[PDB]
Formats: C-alpha cells, sequence, structure tokens
C-alpha cells in the first residue's frame, strides 16, 4: 500500500465491491472521484437527469443482486435524485448515492451548493453521512454497503458524500485496510425448525392455502418456492416485484384468479413480501379466511399490517426448502387450486388471444392492448420474450401491461411507490446489464415526458432499448377520474407531440404508428435498430383495471373501492 | 367477545397481555386516560420523582429480565425529562417503550399546553417515535413498534409512541380489535449457516491464542453454550461492563485481570454480541496488534462497526456458539497461552482483592473507596450472599474502582458505554422491584448520586429493598484530578462534605455516615438489614483510579485513553 | 492578535459579548473552555444538574435582557438540558448551550458519548450546530448570538458544540475579527405611521378597548404602556410573563376581572404576547366581541391563531409611544373600564386580607393561600415585595401562587410550558443576577423533587433564596383530576419528607411549618438566614382555580373546562 488520496481510495473500494459501472452526471465537487474510476476502468455511464442514474441503479440491482451506484455533484445533483432514492427506498432495493459537497473550511457560509443533503435524504435512506475524517472513509464506504444490504435496517438506499478538501487529503497505507475493500458475500440466517415444523402443521391443516411472493423471494431463482408448491398444494399469486419464479404452466400458476384467491384462502403465506397497499393492507375485509404466515429475510416484510400465526426471519430460499421437506409424507389436497387453474386457463388464454383484436376505441385510436397482442405475435419469430427484460410505466397503460405482459425473462415497473418516468431510465440499465437481448419498455406519454431525454443516454452508451409509447394525448387514468367523479376534465390532457421525432432528434430510429396492423412491422423494426422508440396513437376511450377500480379516488381505507367498501363494511 | 371500548383501555391490556405487570412512570392529564386502565387491570404503576429515573427503571428491568419495559410520561417537560435514559438505552440497545402524552389533535401546532415536537427530538435516538392519530390502529402501531425495540427493521433499543387525548378516549369497535396485535411475541431466532460455522471452527484450530470478548447479546444468553465453546476452543475469555456474570470466575478461561495482555497478543479476537467501541480500543490493530476478527451477534450493530470479520455470524448467539462448540468436537485445544495467562491472573486478582480490606487513607485522612468493595468482600457468606447480589457503579474514580472491586455479583449494571451519570439509585429500584428476595447494593460518586438522590422517596414509598453507598468525597474527582495533573487550574469541580444520609433520612430510608473505615464493614450490615438504606462514606481525594490514571477525562484526538491513542499515533505514521 | 487555541477565542467572544458568568457541570469535552473561562475570571456557576444551568440562564435573560449561557459535556451532560432548553423555546428566551462533543476523527465509531446532539435539539432551538472549522468557530458563535435574540427566525435558544479536536486547534491572528468578538446592540424596527394611525383610529371607534401584555411588553419598562393605555382608556391584563409593568393602583389594572375583560372588550390589543392557550388561542368563543390588534418585535407574537386588522412589526415601547401620540386630541370614553375596576378593587382587597386567615382543610393542614398571606403581612417590616423577585412552581400551588403573588418587581414561574422544577434554579440565577435582596421561591413539592438537589448549589454559591414547599405529600392537581374524573386516585401521592432536612444536608438553613400562625415567623428566620427553605406541611383540600376549570383533564379544544364549553358551542 501507499500514501493515496481519499478519491482513489473510493474508486479502488467501488471496483473491489464488484462495481464495474457508476451512473451519474458531472459536477466539480465529485470530478476527484469521476477521474480515480475512469483510470481504473470502471464504466461512467453519464445520463441527462441525476435521478435517471439512480433508476438505472435500482434496475441494475434488482435484476443482478449486484449493489449499484450513483454518483452526482452538490446542490441540485443531490436534489435531482430524491424522487428515484425515495423509489429505491420504497421497494427496498440497495444501492450506494455518492454525493458532492463544499469544502469543510466554507461549512454555512453560502459557498457553492451547501445545502443539507443528509437532512433532505435522511428520511428516505438506511443512512446519510459527511464523511469528514480522510482516514476513515474507507470504514464509512464498507459500513454504508452493509448498511444498503440491511445490516441495522432493511435494503435500500444509502448516501455519503465526501467535502472537496476531503477528497483531495492522503490516506497513509496504515489505515487502508484490506477487509474494507474487500467485497463481502450477502447474509444468510437460517431457520429455526420449530418455526418450520409449525408453518409444516398450518399447511397440514388449510384446504385452500395460497403463497403470494415478493421482493425477498424475487432474490432466489424459484426452485425451492416451487418445491414447496408442490408440498403444499398451495395456490400461487406473485406481484410487480416477484414476477417469473414459476412457471405459467405449474398446476399452482393462477395469475387471472386474484381476487378469488385472495377472497377464499385459509392460509397466507407471504414470502419476501409486504401486506401493503397493492395486497388490501392484508386486511380481513380482502383475505376474509386467512390464517397468514410470514417468511422473509428482513422484518419489513413479517410486522406490517398483519403478524404470522408463525414468522420465520431467514434466507427465504433455505425457508422455503425447510418447509418443503418437513412436508415430507404429506398428500396436498389439491382440488381449490385445481379447480382455479381450469378457470385460469380459460380466462388468461381468453384475454391473451384478444390482445391480438382489440377494436379501436371511439374516437378512431389503438387500444392500447394491441402493443401486447404484437409483441406476443413476435415471441419465437424476431424475439425471444422468455429471455426478454420487460418494463411497464404510466397509468392506464401500466394496469394494462400488468395483465399484457405474461412472458418475460424479469419485469420492472412504476413499483409500489407509482413512480412515473422509471421506463426510459430502467431499461438503459436492464440493457447494460444484459447486453445480449433488446430490452423492451412500454410506457405512457404522460411518463414519457419526464424522462424523454435519456433516449439520448440510450443512444450514447449503445443501450439496445426499445421504447413503445401509448401516446393518448392525455394522463389519461386521471382524465378518467375528472370525467367519473367530479364531472371536468381539466389540465389532464397532452398533445399529439411526435415522440418518434424525440427519438430521432437524439440520434435512435424512430416510427410512429396509427393502424393497430402496423404494430407487428414497427416493433420488428425497432428491434432490428435499437435503440428505438415506436409512437403508438392511442385512444382515450379505454378504461384499465386500475381505472375502473378508483385507483384515482383515492378511499379513505384502501387504494381500490371494492377493497375500501369490503374495509367499511368490517368496521361496521 | 370484544367489546367497543376506548384506545385508552386497548393499550392498558396490549401492555398487559405482552406481559407488562409494572409501568414506571409519573402521572399527567395527557397520560391519565392510560394510567387509570393500566390500574384497574392490576397492572403496577411505580411512580417516581423524575420522568428520566421512570426510564432508568424500565432499563435495568429489561437488561435484566430480558422482558421489554414501559416507562409512561405525560406531554412536554415529561416527555422531555426522558432523552438522557433514551439515549442511554439506545447507546446500549435495551429494548423498552416510552409512551409520551400529547396535545389533542385539533390544537395541533396552535400553542396548546405542551405543544413541542417529541417524535423530531426523539427520533435521532429511538427504533421509532410516532404520534398515533388513528384509534382502529392504535394496537396494530403498539405491536410493531414493540417488535421494533427488539430490533426488527433497526436494532434493539427504545421506542417511543404518544397518542393525542382526544384519540385516547375515542372508541374501537370489537372487528378492529384483532387478536394477533394483542398477544405476546416470542423472540427472533435466526441460525447459523453450517458453512460459517466451519469456517470459524477451521480459524480456532489454526489459531494459537484466540480470545472471546463477550457482551451484551451474549448477556442475552445464560452463558452454558459459552462456556462449551470456551472449553472446545481453549480461547482466553474477556467480558464487558454489560456481559459479567456468564463464566464461573474459577473457569480456566476467565482471566479478567489481563486485559491487556489478552488484547496485546490474541491471534483470533472473536467478538460475542458485542461492539468494538471505544470500551476496546475501536477494535483497532494499534490495540489488537496480531488478531484476526470473527464477529458472532443477532444484531449487525455488533457485526459490521470498525472492524470487519474474516466471518461474521448474524444468529441467536447461543446457537451460534453451541454450533462451533459442535464443530470442534474432536478438537484438541492448545492451551498453553490462556493456562499462563490463568495462573499470572490467579495471583494478580487474588492480591488485588485482598488488599482491599486495607488500603491505607489518602494524604487527606479520608477512606481510600476500595474499603467499599473490601467491606462488601468481608461480608459475603456472613450477611449477604453476593453471588446472588445484584451490584451497580456510578460516578468517575468511584466507578472505575467498583470495575475492579466488583468481582462476585450475579448481575452488574453502571453507567454504561453512554458514561450516563445518575444511573445508580434508579437502577436499584427496577433491578429490586424485578428480584425482591435479593440483595440489591448500588455504589456511587456523590457527583453522579446528586442527578437522582430524590429517588431515595421513590425507593421507601414502593419497598424497593435498596442499599445505595456513597464514595462522599467533595467532588467530581475525576474531573478535579485532570483539572490539576493537564491545565493546573481546579475550578467548578468541588461539591461539599454534604450529609447525603440526611437526605435518605429527610426521605425515610435507613442512613449513616462513616468516616472510620473500621466502621464500614458493620454500616453496610445495618445497612442490609434495614433498606431501603444509605451509607455515606466520607473519602479522599487523594486517589487516583486506573480510568483516572488512563486520561479518560483528556479526550485524546484518536481513543479515549491515553496509552491506545499512542497506539494509535505510532499506527498513523507507517 | 496572536495565534490562540479555539477554546481561548471563545472565552474571549463570551466575555466580550458581556458575559461575566456561565452556568454549568463541567466534563472533559468541555474543560479546555472551562479552563479558558476561568483564567479570563468569567465566573463559573457549576451545578447538581446540567438542566438546571440552563434553568440558571433562562432566568437571568428573562430578567436582566443579557442573553445568558449554559456549558455541558457531552452526551448525558447535553441530553440533560433538553427539558430546559424546550422550556427557553415555548418562552422565546435568548440563550447560548455550548456542548461538548468527540473529536472529529472518531466521528460514528462508538467513540465516548457520541449521539446526535445538533438532531435532538434541532426542533426546539433557533440553532444547533457541530463547529469543525476552527478559523470559523468566531464568526459561528456570534452569529449563534445573533440568531438567539430572534434573527433569522424568533427569540430562543441555540445550541453549539465543539469537537475536542477542533477546541485545542489554534487560529491565526488574521482571522480573529474584532467586528465577531464584539458586543451587538438589540435590533428596533420603528413601526409605519399609516399602521400608527389605523390603530389609533379602532381605538378612536372601541368603547371596550383591552390591552393584553406578554414577554414583548416585559421587554420595555412599561412607561410607553402607561401612556398608551392613559390615551386609549383601555383595560389592562397580563400574563404571567408580563408581571409588573403597570402600577396595581393605575385604573386600567384590573387582574381580578380576567373573564369580565375577555367577554366584553370589543378591541383587543395583545403587545408582545402570543394568542395561545393561556388566552383561549384567541378564540371567538373566548373573545366574542373582539377586533384584535398585534404589536410585537416577532411574528412569533402577531400571526399565532389570530390575525390583526393592523399588525405592527416594531420594538414595541416606539410602537405603544407612536400610537399614544397618534391619539393625541382623543377623549377616551373609560366608563367600562372604570366600573371593572370598581369591582376589582373589591374583589381582590377582598382576597388579599383573606389569604391570612384561610381556614386550615378537611385534614387539619395549613391552607397554601396563608404562604402568600404570610408573605404579604411581612411586606415593609423585613421585606420590601416591590423590590422582590417571586417565583412560582407546582400544580395547584402555582395556580393559588397567580392569585396570591400581587407585589413583585418581577414573577418568574413553570411558563406557557407547565416546566415543573424551575423554582429552585430560577431563584438561584435571579439571585445571583441580583445578589442585594432575597428571591423567594414557592414550589410545591413534587415540583421541588425534580430539582431540590439545587439547594446545594445555592448554598456553594450563597445565592441568598428563600425556598417555601407547599408540602401536601402529593402531586395533588393531578390526585384532584383524578377523584373527580375518574374515581381513582393512584400514583399521585407522595410522603410526608423532610424538606427542611434535605435542605440542612445541604448547608442551608432550614424550618418546618405545621401551624399557620408560625408562617410568618419562619419566613421572617429564612429571610435573614437565607439560602434558607420553609417545609410547610398543606392541605390535600383546597381546590385552585386551575383545579376547578379542568386544566388536569385535557379538554379537546381549549386547556380549560368552560373555554372548551365555548368553543363547543362556537363549534355548532
Ligand atoms: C462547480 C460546478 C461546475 O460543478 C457547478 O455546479 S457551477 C454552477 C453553475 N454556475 C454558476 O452558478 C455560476 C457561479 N458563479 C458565479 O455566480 C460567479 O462566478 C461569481 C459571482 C462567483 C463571480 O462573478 P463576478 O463577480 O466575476 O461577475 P461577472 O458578472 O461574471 O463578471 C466577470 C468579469 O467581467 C467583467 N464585466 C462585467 N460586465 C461586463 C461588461 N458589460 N463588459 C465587460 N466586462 C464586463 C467584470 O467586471 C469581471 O471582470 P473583472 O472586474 O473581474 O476583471
Ligand atoms: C392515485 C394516482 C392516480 O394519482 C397515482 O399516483 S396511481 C400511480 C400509478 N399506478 C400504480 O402505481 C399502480 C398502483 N396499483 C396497483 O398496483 C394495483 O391497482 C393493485 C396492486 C393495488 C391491485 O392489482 P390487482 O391485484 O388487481 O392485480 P392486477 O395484476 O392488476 O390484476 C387485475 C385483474 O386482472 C386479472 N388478471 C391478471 N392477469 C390476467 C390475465 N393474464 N388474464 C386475465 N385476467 C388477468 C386479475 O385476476 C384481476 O382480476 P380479478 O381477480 O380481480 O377479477
Ligand atoms: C470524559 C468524562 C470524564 O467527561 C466522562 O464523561 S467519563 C464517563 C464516566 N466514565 C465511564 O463511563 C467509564 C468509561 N471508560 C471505560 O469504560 C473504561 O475506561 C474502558 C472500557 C475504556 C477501559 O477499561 P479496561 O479495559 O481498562 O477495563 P477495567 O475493567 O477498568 O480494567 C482496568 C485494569 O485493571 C485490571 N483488572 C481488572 N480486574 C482486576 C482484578 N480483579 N484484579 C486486578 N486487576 C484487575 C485489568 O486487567 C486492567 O489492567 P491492565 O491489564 O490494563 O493492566
Ligand atoms: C395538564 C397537567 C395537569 O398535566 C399539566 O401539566 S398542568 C402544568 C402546570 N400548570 C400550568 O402550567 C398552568 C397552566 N394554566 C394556566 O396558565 C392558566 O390556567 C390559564 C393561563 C390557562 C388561565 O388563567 P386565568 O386567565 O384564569 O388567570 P389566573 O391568573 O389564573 O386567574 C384565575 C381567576 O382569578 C382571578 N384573579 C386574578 N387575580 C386575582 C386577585 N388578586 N384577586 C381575586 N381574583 C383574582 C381572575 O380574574 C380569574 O377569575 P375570573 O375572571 O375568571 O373569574
Ligand atoms: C411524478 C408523478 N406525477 C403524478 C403522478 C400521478 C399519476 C399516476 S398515473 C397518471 C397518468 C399517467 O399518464 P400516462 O400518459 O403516463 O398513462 P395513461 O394513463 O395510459 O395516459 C398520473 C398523473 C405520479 N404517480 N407520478
Ligand atoms: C451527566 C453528566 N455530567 C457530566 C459528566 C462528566 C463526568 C464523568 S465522571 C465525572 C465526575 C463524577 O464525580 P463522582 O462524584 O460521581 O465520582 P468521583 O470521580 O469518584 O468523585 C464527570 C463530571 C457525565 N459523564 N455525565
Ligand atoms: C416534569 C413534569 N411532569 C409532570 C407534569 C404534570 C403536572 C402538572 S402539575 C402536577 C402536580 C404538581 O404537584 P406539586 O406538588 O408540585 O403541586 P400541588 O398540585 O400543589 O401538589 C403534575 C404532575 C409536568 N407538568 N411536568
Ligand atoms: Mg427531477
Ligand atoms: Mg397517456
Ligand atoms: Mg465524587
Ligand atoms: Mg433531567
Ligand atoms: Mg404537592
Amino acid at each position: 500500500r501507499q500514501s493515496v488520496p481519499v478519491a482513489s481510495l473510493v474508486a479502488e473500494f467501488l471496483q473491489e465491491h464488484g462495481v464495474d459501472r457508476v451512473f451519474g452526471l458531472q459536477g466539480g465537487h465529485i470530478q476527484p472521484i469521476w477521474d480515480q474510476l475512469a483510470r481504473r476502468g470502471v464504466r461512467i455511464v453519464d445520463v441527462r437527469d441525476e435521478g435517471s442514474a439512480v433508476h438505472m441503479a435500482h434496475a441494475h440491482t434488482e435484476l443482478t443482486g449486484q449493489t449499484a451506484v450513483a454518483m452526482v455533484t452538490a446542490g441540485p445533483g443531490v436534489t435531482n435524485t430524491v424522487t428515484a432514492v425515495a423509489n429505491a427506498s420504497v421497494s427496498r432495493i440497495p444501492l450506494l448515492v455518492i454525493g458532492g459537497c463544499p469544502p469543510i473550511p466554507q461549512s454555512n457560509m453560502g459557498p457553492l451548493q451547501d445545502i443539507p443533503h443528509t437532512a433532505i435524504l435522511e428520511p428516505i435512506t438506511r443512512l446519510a453521512r459527511t464523511l469528514r475524517s480522510a482516514d476513515q472513509v474507507l470504514r464509512e464506504f464498507d459500513e454504508a454497503w452493509a448498511r444498503a444490504s440491511g445490516d441495522r435496517g432493511e435494503p435500500g438506499p444509502v448516501y455519503l458524500e465526501i467535502p472537496t478538501d476531503v477528497l483531495r487529503r492522503d490516506v497513509p497505507p496504515a489505515l487502508q485496510m484490506r477487509e474494507h475493500l474487500r467485497a463481502k458475500p450477502k447474509r444468510r440466517p437460517q431457520p429455526h425448525p420449530d418455526d418450520v415444523a409449525a408453518v409444516a402443521d398450518l399447511i397440514r391443516a388449510a384446504e385452500k392455502p395460497a403463497i403470494i411472493s415478493g421482493r425477498g423471494a424475487r432474490t432466489t431463482d424459484g426452485t425451492d418456492l416451487v418445491r414447496l408448491l408442490d408440498a403444499s398444494g398451495a395456490a400461487y399469486l406473485d406481484t410487480q416485484e416477484s414476477r417469473g419464479l414459476v412457471p405459467d404452466s405449474h398446476p399452482a400458476a393462477v395469475g387471472s384468479a386474484r381476487s378469488a384467491v385472495m377472497r377464499d384462502t385459509d392460509l397466507l403465506i407471504t414470502v419476501g413480501r409486504q401486506l401493503d397497499y397493492q395486497l388490501g393492507m392484508g386486511s380481513p375485509a380482502v383475505f376474509p379466511h386467512a390464517k397468514v404466515v410470514r417468511i422473509a429475510d428482513t422484518a419489513s416484510e413479517l410486522i406490517d399490517n398483519r403478524r404470522g400465526e408463525v414468522e420465520i426471519l431467514a434466507e427465504p430460499g433455505a425457508a422455503l426448502a425447510a418447509i418443503a421437506d418437513a412436508l415430507k409424507d404429506h398428500t396436498p389436497d389439491t382440488s381449490w387450486r385445481d379447480e382455479l387453474k381450469a378457470k385460469h386457463r380459460k380466462r388468461a388464454e381468453d384475454y391473451r388471444q384478444a390482445l391480438h383484436s382489440t377494436e379501436n376505441g371511439a374516437d378512431g385510436h389503438i387500444h392500447p392492448n394491441r402493443i401486447f397482442g404484437a409483441l406476443d405475435a413476435l415471441d419465437g419469430d424476431v424475439l425471444d420474450l422468455g429471455e426478454t427484460i420487460m418494463i411497464a410505466d404510466g397509468g392506464d397503460l401500466l394496469s394494462f401491461g400488468r395483465l399484457g405482459i405474461t412472458k418475460a425473462r424479469r419485469y420492472l415497473d412504476a413499483g409500489a411507490f407509482g413512480c412515473l418516468g422509471v421506463a426510459t431510465p430502467f431499461a438503459i440499465g436492464a440493457a447494460l446489464a444484459y447486453p445480449d437481448r433488446p430490452v423492451v419498455a412500454v410506457t405512457g406519454d404522460g411518463a414519457f415526458g419526464i424522462t424523454a431525454t435519456e433516449i439520448d443516454t440510450a443512444v450514447r452508451h449503445d443501450a439496445k432499448i426499445v421504447v413503445i409509447v401509448s401516446n393518448n394525448r392525455a394522463w389519461n387514468i386521471a382524465r378518467y377520474d375528472q370525467a367519473e367523479n367530479y364531472g371536468l376534465v381539466v389540465g389532464t390532457d397532452l398533445a399529439d407531440s411526435d415522440y418518434a421525432g424525440v427519438a430521432r432528434a437524439f440520434g435512435a430510429h424512430g416510427e410512429r404508428v396509427t393502424d393497430p396492423a402496423e404494430l407487428e412491422g414497427a416493433i420488428r423494426r425497432a428491434l432490428a435498430n435499437a435503440p428505438a422508440l415506436v409512437d403508438v396513437v392511442t385512444t382515450q376511450d379505454a378504461a384499465s383495471p386500475d381505472s375502473g377500480k378508483g385507483l384515482g379516488f383515492v378511499p379513505d381505507y384502501q387504494a381500490l373501492t371494492p377493497w375500501n367498501d369490503a374495509e367499511v363494511a368490517r368496521r361496521q
């Protein structure tokens, strides 16, 4: 070891921790680190808006399991990340944001961009610190990295900033400890056999067990989950954050039976999943028959809203496998599961077939379902959807996408936070992580306007993305809530903008589609010329399931009207 | 068959159902609705003279019993009087619940009586700090906060809940009162991964001088799996103030008078439920120059701080210790380093303990405080069983003398890593009410005692059989010493020759003064037979504790003590 | 100038800012400052509990107008001040708390007493900072001092901490600027003549104008206030924080007519006073006839709860004088004022006379009013109450004191915060500020137990205080609310403690009184042998006005039942 500046040690820490790319937007306050990363051969993915850098890191970590890194300058560089940080905090995604900040001598004197970054981010981070001791910077980075995994909290974003004078200070070689530089393995807490046995007992007693998966299940490869489904005879639901773990053809996979599974299950088993608004707060109003069991590697997925008759705090894979083993010699009763599955096959197959022929709305424009029809028709022709990363974003478009996207290797979307604008940044992070296939993002026009200039970033860094815009000249789920519940549409219309032209202005391939029969051809050309955008002129006369269920209205007790009605009855 | 009842009734029931049989507090209007309901269910109310003392009593209760304890305080100054005791619990990572009063929702921000931002003041030193504005969700919020106090979504420590008085009085329909939120919950038991267990056993097989240092998380076990691992590993053993009492004094590993020698030479430091904070030299290579590091804990607050393990086990510590012991089944440890320390320890500790009975008066003619520990040792097996006694220490010099003078105790409590002066009397009261059969003896500096002296009243009114012994040296003496030695000017560190026995008698406790060291055993004997009691010992200012000699008072740049700091300064210049 | 350590410059800053005493409790982290203060001859008033030091500083500033200073060590030294800081923040009293904290190199490493002091205090301070730049420490002190006066906020407490390594760092002489060292005058914003004229117009139109005073009025000597009372014919009420500004014999002074003034005034003029719970939130329910005008040097006494038809933001003295001048040639209609005054003379005189002969309660013990009777009887004999600083504290005792203490040079009490325990610390700060007269504090036994050991501090520093304890073996306003509203008394009884014995154990003169006829003699002996305590064995059978009006109950909308009833009617 030799005496080297803090900036050098930070670049080395990152590379040794397995960071081969940093997302960011340059400023003077972070230039010392930016320079050292480039000199070590860490790829710098520079963006048009720092928020997008943090979104890219989110997508990288969620897909790969490797903690990802954004770097931004002081002041507006940091404040531009708050949305993307909050989004990662809600989704419990490990990531590190490195911020610039003013030299220590000028503290509180009104130097350029002295604002309280750590106080702004503290509520939505696992850690937010200013590092004022050159010798301790390495230690602070390693500890923050561990806290991003969930140590002393739960998985999510961490923020570190180093005053520019400290970045330039040398650290003597004695104080540069290998144990802080090196990569660390993930923790693997194991289940207690008595909890495993108690869950197996509940499964044996249940007639309609159901497993709902989430983030923590999606950190596994799905095989231990499938073992437990086979051993238990449980029905299976996933969530936006846990798609892709169980084959569609599995006798448990009943994705078109969400309401029926929740209404009738007598044993809800959550696997790395919150009982947040997406699952009716786990309310007895939404699960009127269910006993509850919770399995997770974080109490953020054990204690919220409902408590388990058993709760297992362990690596979910190990817990699923242990419970499967414990059900050695059990003959599951699968008759409810099988009855749902027979209905599911009809419902899901009729729905997927109908995507190819959805009528234009009353305004003469494409129904957005035809986008998902066209993608389905191209499967096995010009792309393999089973190898493809799919992304959805928007309001009505997002709700249609949840039903229209049925084969994907991986799925990302606006998340429980409802974070519009993720589509393009996510696509870029996904595409640079998995350079072999195009990544396909389908987005509302409203959501796309937030991050459209990142098309430039995809072109400059050669991220092979296809963006498909549902261009309905509107914030349409908003416009619909305005008409139905208020009788006045105001400030929710957009214009017939040329998003293909925006894409072409930033060097991407672009095409506009007004005729639904042109979709397959346009998506074929976009895939062969990624990065590319397909601007689809879509109808305003198409209510998504989210629209129909009052998501826009914000009821008192539940996100959706039917759940809220059930909660009002429970409360009497 | 549940009925519609007020939030205040549901809170009292939640607490009782979670195993709460006592609440420490001080009444105010904002919390009276809960206070009343606790009394009507038969939960004992231990009312104090200062809310901070209530939170100290809860801390002592949880630390000793493992049962999360509860303090209840009114809005405004009731809540703000808890901040020190909350911070203390936060540093020590002790689960506890503080329930605060606060103004009715309609008056928010309007200058109602005692509207201050309690949650913002406490957020930095709690695992959770919330105002509960939805009557039907109060039970849920209590149960989740209780789990966060155990360490869920954070690490063990204090949580804060406050319920606006209008919410306390609102009815909750019976369908919304869920059994799953009312019922007591078992502690979590994450288990070790066998590959980590194997990797630690491999490091132990390869070490020549393994050493285990225990802390809080070890002290949550009964010590028997720790002993199994000591036996299988041949490791030397050190404890810390927060982990006394787990290993028999005569165990071949127990080498408490060889602290420097263990740290200087160990080639494998194993932390068990212990932080590498200032009390262990930040785990610095300057203080552990030969050590590989392994960390075992049920919380990463005792795995990632300052040093990283070659292996880190995140599990219930008992299970991890037992697993590693099993893995060493056929290992024959090399115990020659441990045994050589142990032989020197036996003599050093025995000579130290013997000399306590005869320590000379200082140049000012007053008792050396070590004679307090001599007297207690002399009474062991006569009028008290030290092995069954909860010992407490507090102060500056007195506390440092206590760390060597208190060697036999069932359990030990003190000022903590936070250096929280004034814990002695509140801790003794919580300890005595938890263990009413048992001797409870607290030894304190005069300076520390003045912070919570009026709690003697609480001990008398609630019949807490405590003995407080005051090292009355008319000074904040570790401070006075640092002033003289490093600054050449003693100012604002002298106190007076106060009659602390008279203070105790004024509050209906037994009290006696001792000026002659030969009177100490008799005065402590009379105090034990007449508890609650105070013994006011007139002690010397001419007596430097180890803490005093090592520069604790000076606050060096890198380490709490001069010798460690010198070692760190050398490390920084390689 | 020469190169000197930060610790030296801090001691010099304080002395040059007019600080001749610092209240505190020693620790290693602040020893460098403590030492330098002593070497410059600043008196160190060392206490038994840091909270008491901050209370002492509060009392000094409230009485003298000089910003006062407490100094405490890291960790529990700082956390022991939070109550006294909150109290000063509620009362808007300028003061500076200097805290110790760990050296910068050990930040976040678990050094001794590293807790987030600034985050704990930020919500109840005008400023809370860690000072990490030796050269900028002086500047930070001067700016914080200004913010304690109300610059960039409103008057109140500020907190500064200096890491011990920074305290020991030298500052070159160039960077030690005279402008930061020197004392600064208070600000004196002036009224706008059009606002002055608009208030005079409202007074001319009013038939029952009333002035209520507060903190900002009490920063004046009362003479401009009396000029405006004379010019306006207004009735006058003060509050606990504004006693002593208007002679008792003034035709406006109607202190026994509080309810009548609020019910019937058609023009409420607040002068440096909040419309907080102490004035019924200024609700139309409590002031049903009143137009509102607000005068203050801080918007903290202009915008809360009621807005003025006119609001004057100015030095209150100047504003009162300007409005008096503007009422040149007005003949006030004083008939309502005079009618209140005639009733007030009877009510207040009967009340004061009855204090001398109040019967023992049913339990055979002294009614606490006899304490105020005895003090009244000694006036002009062994003390001059008109030159005496009176302090009250407790529950029932505090409410009796508000009526029983009618002549004092100055009055302090538990404040709008209801801060039990202030009595002894306040008495000590008052006595060291005004060494010529004994200071008299009357306290409940409950409140006294919080700070009783400060009797030691009064003895060691020779603060000539007399403490009189209403020893009713109870938190009695609490016990009464328990009996009346709940039918169960539990955890509100105390014991028949020997507080005289506690005082004597700390070297003070002490005496116990069981016979009300012994009060004058005991108080005479206490005054001649201060510091002294008189332990009065008092009745539990005595409801204070606060007790009778439901203060203990905490109604939904107002602090007191009758105000709350009026608010409930207003809300229908
Ligand atoms: C750090 C990084 C890169 O990551 C960032 O985030 S930078 C953020 C984006 N940039 C900014 O926000 C700008 C920040 N800096 C400034 O605001 C300015 O540099 C300053 C206020 C600190 C200094 O500005 P000046 O006081 O130098 O003002 P200017 O108006 O820029 O004048 C420059 C020169 O032109 C002169 N000048 C002005 N008007 C002129 C005129 N009309 N004709 C000729 N000369 C003219 C002026 O006198 C002066 O010359 P001199 O007297 O120093 O030689
Ligand atoms: C409030 C506002 C407007 O300002 C916002 O900010 S909104 C923010 C942007 N939007 C979001 O972030 C979305 C938030 N909402 C949601 O995530 C969802 O509404 C929910 C998670 C709360 C509830 O979703 P569901 O549990 O209904 O799940 P979906 O996958 O949407 O399925 C809807 C229906 O289609 C069904 N379905 C699923 N896949 C199918 C398939 N392949 N074929 C046929 N039907 C299928 C499914 O069973 C169900 O029907 P049913 O069982 O209720 O009858
Ligand atoms: C800064 C200020 C003044 O403002 C404050 O606020 S201070 C706050 C109040 N004080 C505290 O909270 C104490 C803080 N400090 C400590 O906790 C300790 O100094 C330390 C943890 C940092 C260091 O303690 P040690 O590791 O030195 O442990 P001790 O138990 O005190 O042992 C001291 C010595 O006695 C030895 N010893 C222990 N038990 C013995 C026995 N039974 N017989 C003989 N010797 C014995 C022990 O080995 C050692 O000698 P050596 O090996 O260094 O020579
Ligand atoms: C909630 C709990 C118990 O947990 C707490 O924490 S309480 C905290 C400790 N207590 C406090 O901090 C006190 C808080 N409350 C108050 O400050 C007062 O209740 C108040 C400011 C809200 C209202 O006080 P008032 O405006 O009633 O003022 P007082 O000076 O108390 O006067 C009471 C009555 O005596 C009258 N009075 C005043 N001086 C008199 C005199 N000299 N002779 C005769 N009568 C006199 C006065 O006019 C009035 O009678 P009326 O006009 O209403 O009929
Ligand atoms: C940053 C932000 N601001 C507003 C909103 C609120 C919202 C959620 S969905 C929606 C309409 C989306 O319009 P889009 O054109 O993308 O989709 P479509 O319905 O198919 O026309 C809005 C305004 C959110 N969640 N995020
Ligand atoms: C609340 C608080 N304020 C100050 C301090 C700083 C301190 C730590 S030790 C000490 C002196 C203790 O004097 P004592 O009389 O108890 O013991 P002895 O040395 O034997 O005479 C001080 C002032 C701490 N830690 N906490
Ligand atoms: C730190 C704090 N904790 C509790 C309370 C709540 C309270 C306000 S008044 C009172 C009773 C006071 O008893 P005392 O004996 O002093 O007076 P008396 O009624 O005449 O017997 C309590 C408990 C407050 N405000 N502050
Ligand atoms: Mg933005
Ligand atoms: Mg749209
Ligand atoms: Mg002492
Ligand atoms: Mg206190
Ligand atoms: Mg009382």
